[PDB]
């Protein structure tokens, strides 16, 4: 072929032309986004029952619909969740290659027919079923600053004029508010109403019939009389829209003509929907929007659009409010593409620089700059046709294989230089001659290639799914070169081809290194051992290192996670969350730039008592120092803090994959397997808590990720007694709810849109047990009643937070692995002790352990069938059962060196360094086959020394690697290993390929030699 | 998509329906007619009754295996327990009640109210302590249901 | 439902609610005078109908809860829709032993 | 599909009352392997005779 | 504030334009690139596609 084609020359070079304008094409399609999709799919089925308390809202409603997620496909398991929020959220995770959106539909479609049997004050509050995904685009925020305006006014605007704004846009597949819009309040008032002889259902009663919407006709329409000659609609009874329509609502007539009005019972504002997240921005009120992605849009574009529009609608945010953007997930993902494009560019510079210090020929350093330019062009094209979208992942893909496609370009233009050099020919006969050496060698690499990082894109769910990424990536930049280097590399060695401080140095280095190969050589046997003790240093290298999934890089952002104890209040939690906001803006006024936080949402549940703030910072180039990055300022923060009372406040920095599995630990369901009661489960959950500790061997923070029972208020009704008096159970308990809990009575038009209209008693009317002394229901003879008349309290603990695993009553505990153990035997010893609990009580794995159980270890058992296809393969380049084994012994070599960074850095055993591993294993089974080919070829051919081909080879293959193996290094070396700019992942590539290539290039010019020559003999010897 | 198209014309109808038959559960099935296999359930011990291990089944067993992907269709040979109000018509009319007041009753004492939250939410002043009222509850036992208030 | 009150009532809160459909080239509609509503969304050439269809009902059954309990006792409902039809079969009587 | 119903199974075995135990009548599952491991055989060994 | 745009037969006529400025150069490099190769040859292409 490639013979076949360095006479057809402008034909090679139509071809690069084709796979550049498809690349370049391609380059123009692409999705860009941090990372791909890698989580399986979940879709969250979540509701509201206003007031409502875990029990009720579970036995009532999250019971119910999960008793109804049957005869839905690839489900993977359900976990669900019930608080004294009155809030229910279920969640169905998926099979690995689900199409999410069948697996919504076919949950939504169940949940619609669960929906007759669901308490009428769910219906109505909407369940809703959505496909959960927490990586978010961006988090705008929306402040009022001068102070006008509050969380609700804010809120209101935003979901009002600006959030369709945004949800109109490009990319934009998604969009949040964090806030509500308005609702009519109706803040009823025990005492203006015990007057009227009225409850809060006389009320209810009221709104419903003066806001309704009634229907009439037209007049004719429908069948008409005998040629009629006006038709047109009439408008009757149609809803409320002012606070004051609503305070004129008639409420009750008494005899002497009293005109008794909802105004007169209760205030009317006009309010929030929803009163327990108080989320502030940098101390002001605030109220902004989250952004998720898209399906195939630049995080980019539909970023740099979405600031466009806030644009637009920027001299139209009347008095003192602005725009502010605590969260962007761009400024990140364009410095880190930004890079690795420079990186990329880079490297190039190199390949040219160590070819003029190897080969002085400009015209020679010029044709790699035309051949790498277009494989990665071009692998870019294959990538766009596989789904494939730019991203942190799929971009290291191919840096962390720039080291492969360099050596196809030197390689090739290295035989038609050493063989054009040498008593040799003109370019055009030499190239001819150079792809019959390299030719069939070639075409071997690549099948030995294909292995090794096929067998990565095999792997098990979540991760498996990044390795596919890495996999596909560099298979793919891999094939396409070796594409180039028989296609267009050789046509452009020929009409192309015909060092002042180097010259004659590398002249006798050459042999004083050709020499050293033959000496002691006469022995032999001199480094089968040596082999042997660093085949075990490896094995004693690799067993010992720490095990781990990304490196978690300082991002924009991080969060401290506040949570006050038991019965503690929102206010009471603000104070808390004010030192942070002050202590961040002040002990920290260099890094910080925004303090975001939110008095409500917290981790492990809702609540008054927890809290949430996201601090984004300053701008990395402002942020200099390295203890003004994030794993620095976190530890000094997490500390300055630990002097809060009744608060624990602690600060985290979110992992690198924001919408997947955290640590390397494990998720631990327990479960409750007969009618135990959620009593004799937390008992069981304890037993083995404390059993846990009792083995500091296999790690601490073996914690319940849940919350455990509190005091509750229970009011008891009096059946008996409620007869004997007119009093009517619902009118008590609609009374009760509605002052207390608050109803969504109906819904109101407020300029121009649909909001609802909440009615609940006044806060100074339900703050404490002994103000239900004011709640009076009226009896059906006539007169109001009080509750201590028919009720009678007492306080008793119980959940605010009831879990369920899969159907059955659950709690999950979660705990890492040890600092010593390894993340699975710590699993079995936690299942071991499960073992022993009281009869009746399971256990299940979730998530990352689930992720893992499944899949198991898959690296040994796929890379046996790896290896099985390199040795099969490398049997069909050479035509032999025995020679591919000098070749297989070169993996090692690479492997040490690549561990030996487990010395000069502290790093971990982590996926951007097992490519990394691959790529290493790669070259150093590319020089093996160069090597062991030569040796054969001019041994076979021109039937040379049984050892005097092994050195007139070793000696022609020496300078390629030196050349190449420079370039990497020196191209592997710049802010890849030591950084400070989304850096960490960078580092974790580097170190693995940096040392490595030294043990792989720097230790394989005396190994292979070696390996030849110690095969062969042996195969055919007696 | 078959199955998706049955149900989005279902989903008109329903508000059509009996609220009996909503009640019940209307359902929508993809799956073969054919029995793929029946699993049987037996206690050894002669402990267990008819009326036991069905119920067993049911409440323990059922809902994961309808879960489990693949399985179109899945059938209950017996039935689930209930709470199971056996009138007796002499008796109503001696104390002079129609199966409407019983009904009626066990609505009002058989509940699960929502009560609303000691902390408030739109709190005062200055609020400490928080923490959730609680009204009736759904009964749990043959024993409660029978101390009911006719 | 009079006019204005039913397209900002029903048709706002549908619309409001289709974002990032993939394949949306164009939606449009029109609230009425009698009641009715009429979404339509229109998707690339090629992109896949059925899927299509699915992701608008997905999208659609958020909306749902918002909406007067009065249109949910009457539909709201989702197919995939032409617009031209292809035939008109018609039906007369020869003997007027049947009324229009 | 089978495989994954007495799997679930298995899961919920350790926790029956008293002596409750699972029984096996109508099923069709074994006889579709016992059947094609029957022509497997005869395919293999088919494979000796010739 | 009043703006306007294509649908229905329109913006498929509209789009049916804009794109062929596109169609034929990127036909046309396909079709002088398949001669700089068929006749390898990068000078008579320059003749044909005259």
């Amino acid at each position: 072929m490639p013979n076949f084609f360095i006479d057809r020359p402008i034909f090679a070079w139509v071809i690069a032309i084709i796979i550049m304008l498809a690349g370049g094409l391609a380059i123009l399609k692409l999705p860009v986004a941090q990372y791909p999709t890698i989580a399986p799919p979940a879709v969250t089925i979540s509701a509201s029952y206003p007031g409502a308390d875990a029990k009720t809202v579970q036995d009532t409603v999250t019971q119910v619909i999960e008793q109804n997620m049957n005869g839905i496909d690839n489900l993977m398991y359900m976990s669900s969740n019930s608080d004294s929020t009155g809030t229910v959220q279920i969640t169905l995770t998926f099979e690995s290659g689900t199409d999410a959106d069948i697996a919504q539909v076919q949950v939504q479609n169940k949940l619609q027919l669960a929906m007759p049997l669901l308490p009428q004050e769910v219906q109505q509050q909407g369940v809703s079923v959505e496909k959960s995904s927490s990586s978010f685009l961006m988090v705008v925020g929306v402040i009022n600053t001068d102070g006008t305006m509050t969380q609700e006014d804010i809120s209101d605007y935003v979901a009002a004029n600006m959030k369709d704004a945004i949800s109109r846009t490009s990319g934009v597949g998604d969009v949040q508010l964090f806030g509500s819009q308005y609702a009519m309040r109706i803040w009823m008032n025990p005492n203006e109403l015990n007057k009227f002889q009225l409850t809060p259902v006389d009320v209810i009663t009221a709104i419903k019939a003066q806001n309704a919407q009634v229907a009439a006709g037209q007049l004719g329409g429908t069948p008409p009389v005998k040629g009629q000659q006006l038709n047109a609609s009439i408008i009757a009874q149609t809803r409320l829209t002012s606070t004051e329509e609503f305070g004129k609502i008639l409420l009750k007539v008494n005899q002497d003509g009293s005109r008794v009005l909802l105004r007169d019972v209760a205030k009317i504002e006009l309010g929030g929907e929803n009163y327990d997240i108080i989320a502030e921005f940098n101390g002001q009120p605030a109220s902004g929007l989250g952004i998720k992605l898209a399906t195939g849009a630049n995080a980019l574009d539909t970023a740099a659009a979405i600031r466009a529009e806030l644009a637009k609608m920027e001299p139209f945010f009347p008095s003192g409010l602005k725009i502010v953007y605590p969260y962007d997930t761009t400024p990140f993902v364009k410095i880190s593409i930004h890079e690795v494009v420079k990186t990329l560019v880079e490297a190039i510079i190199l390949v040219f620089l160590v070819m003029y210090l190897f080969l002085q020929n400009f015209r020679a350093t010029l044709i790699p700059t035309i051949a790498v330019p277009v494989v990665l062009l071009g692998t870019f094209a294959v990538l766009a046709a596989f789904g494939f979208s730019i991203n942190t992942l799929t971009m290291f893909g191919m840096v962390l294989a720039i080291g492969l496609l360099v050596d196809d370009a030197i390689v090739v233009v290295e035989n038609v230089e050493r063989v054009m050099a040498e008593e040799g020919l003109p370019p055009k006969e030499a190239t001819r001659k150079s792809m019959g050496q390299i030719q069939g060698a070639l075409v071997g690499i690549a099948m030995v290639l294909s292995a090794v990082f096929v067998p990565m894109a095999f792997f098990g769910g979540s991760t498996g799914a990044i390795y596919r990424q890495f996999s596909i990536t560099i298979v793919s930049a891999m094939a396409l070169s070796v594409l180039v280097a028989l296609i267009l590399t050789p046509a452009l060695c020929a009409t192309m081809l015909k060092f002042g401080w180097f010259n004659r140095m590398f002249e006798k280095s050459t042999h004083h290194y050709t020499d050293s190969v033959g000496g002691i050589l006469r022995s032999t046997g001199r480094y089968l051992v040596l082999y042997l003790i660093i085949v075990v240093g490896m094995a004693y290298l690799f067993v010992r290192l720490p095990s781990s999934f990304l490196p978690d890089e300082d991002q924009g952002v991080f969060m401290t996670m506040v949570q006050l104890p038991a019965g503690a209040t929102q206010e009471r939690t603000q104070k808390v969350l004010n030192e942070v906001t002050h202590y961040y803006l002040t002990k920290e006024k260099n890094n910080v730039e925004s303090v975001f936080a939110v008095n409500g949402f917290g981790f492990a549940g809702r609540g008054q008592n927890t809290g949430i703030a996201f601090v984004s910072l300053k701008d990395w180039a402002d942020r200099p120092g390295e203890e003004n990055k994030v794993e620095a300022i976190t530890m000094r923060a997490t500390r300055a803090f630990s002097q809060i009372k009744d608060a624990m406040v602690f600060a985290f920095n979110l992992p690198a994959i924001v919408e997947l599995g955290t640590a390397t630990g494990f998720d631990f369901e327990l479960i409750d397997q007969a009618g135990l009661g959620h009593e004799k489960l937390t008992q069981a959950r304890n037993q083995l808590l404390a059993e846990a500790a009792k083995h500091p061997d296999m790690l601490t923070s073996v914690r319940p990720n849940g919350l455990e029972d509190t005091p509750q208020f229970k009011i008891d009704i009096d059946q008996e007694k409620a007869q004997a008096l007119g009093v009517s159970i619902n009118d008590i308990n609609t009374t009760l709810g509605a002052a207390w809990g608050g109803s969504y009575v109906n819904d109101f038009i407020d300029r121009g849109r649909v909001k609802k209209v909440y009615v609940m008693s006044e806060a100074k009317y339900r703050m404490l047990p002994d103000d239900i002394g004011d709640w009076y229901v009226r009896a059906a003879d006539g007169q109001m009643v009080p509750f201590s008349a028919f009720s009678s309290s007492r306080w008793e603990y119980g959940s605010p937070r009831l879990e369920r695993y899969n159907g059955l009553p659950s709690m999950e505990i979660l705990g890492q692995a040890a600092p010593g153990k390894s993340t699975g035997e710590a699993m079995e010893l936690m299942e071991q002790l499960a073992s022993k609990l009281p009869t009746g009580v399971g256990y299940d794995w979730t998530g990352m352990s689930y992720q893992e159980r499944l899949s198991g270890n898959q690296a040994p058992s796929l890379y046996a069938i790896s290896l099985i296809v390199v040795f099969l393969c490398l049997a069909a380049l050479y035509e032999s059962w025995s020679i591919p084994f000098s070749v297989m012994l070169v993996v090692p070599l690479g492997v040490i060196g690549a561990l030996l960074a487990a010395t000069f850095r502290g790093l971990t055993n982590d996926v951007y360094f097992q490519v990394g591993l691959l790529t290493t294993i790669g070259l150093s089974a590319k020089n093996a086959i160069l090597i062991v080919e030569f040796a054969k070829d001019l041994m076979d051919k021109e039937g040379k020394g049984l050892i005097e081909a092994t050195l007139d080879a070793v000696r022609m293959r020496l300078r390629p690697i030196l050349m190449t193996s420079l370039a990497f290094i020196l191209g592997v070396m710049p802010l890849v290993i030591s950084t400070g700019a989304g850096s960490g992942a960078q580092n974790a590539v580097g170190t693995g390929v940096m040392g490595g290539m030294v043990t792989a290039t720097v230790l394989a010019i005396f190994f292979v030699p070696v390996f030849f020559v110690v095969v062969r003999r042996r195969f055919s010897r007696k």
